[PDB]
């Protein structure tokens, strides 16, 4: 059926250091306008399964 | 860049009747567990980019 459980980083503001973990799941705004936590219309999640 | 802007079902409890539409935005439950609106572990948006 396909697993679902494995996800990965995909909008960052800057690369990672060397032998960094993030963690954190917040909106990533790609755009002009906050997203005030709403996923929509350049307002992306920030993982990917 | 990659447009994101375009989304698209996944994960729905049956098919669909005719000419219907749905746009519901809640969280899909695929596992034996509440999932309480938090993306998760067997629980997965119902939407993808």
């Amino acid at each position: 059926g396909g697993n679902y459980n494995y996800r990965y980083r995909l909008f960052r503001k800057s690369n990672l250091k060397p032998f960094e973990r993030d963690i954190s799941t917040e909106i990533y705004q790609a755009g002009s306008t906050p997203c005030n936590g709403v996923q929509g219309f350049n307002c992306y999640f920030p993982l990917q399964s």
